[PDB]
């Protein structure tokens, strides 16, 4: 298991670097990630939240872990003006939810772990997700898009969700 950062870690805030090359290790880490991911649980994951900055998103919108996917040096374009309302949670800030509001409809431009280049539409959970897990890669977190006093009932609240995680350890 790959230790996740959690908001406010600093290193949540560096802005991720492409991938020059889909290697073995590439291959590795996004299987450490799924793991991690599905372990928490959680349905989406960056590397930037695994405190490795190369542009990878792994996810699983699936009610099974059988629906894997993954997404290296992705380029995301609204298709419209509509934003959809949606409740959205994040490994790098446990426990808390609140509602953001994106673009409905997006392109995403990506490349898969055989280095093979796909151009896919989404919509609904996965037009939500990409989004999201896009923010991570530059180091933005849906707290930004909350009030400051959202966000800092997040930051006091994590820290406390954090040590208990340690004092479970122990
Ligand atoms: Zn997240």
């Amino acid at each position: 298991l790959l230790p996740i950062l959690s908001f406010p870690d600093p290193r949540l805030r560096t802005i991720a670097k492409p991938v020059e090359e889909v290697t073995d290790e590439i291959r590795q880490l996004a299987a450490d990630m799924f793991e991690t991911m599905y372990a928490a649980p959680g349905i989406g994951l960056a590397a930037s939240q695994v405190d490795r900055h190369i542009q990878l998103i792994v996810m699983d919108l699936s009610e099974s872990k059988d629906e894997p996917m993954v997404f290296i040096n992705p380029k995301v374009t609204p298709l419209t003006e509509e934003t959809q309302p949606y409740e959205e949670g994040c490994l790098s800030v446990p426990q808390i939810y609140d509602k953001v509001d994106r673009p409905s409809r997006v392109k995403i431009e990506a490349i898969n772990l055989e280095g093979q280049a796909f151009e896919i539409e989404a919509d609904g959970l996965l037009a939500v997700c990409i989004q999201h897990e896009m923010d991570h890669l530059n180091g933005k977190l849906f707290v930004d898009y909350l009030s400051p006093l959202k966000r800092q009932r997040a930051r006091e609240k994590v820290e406390k969700i954090v040590r208990q995680r340690e004092r479970e350890k122990v």
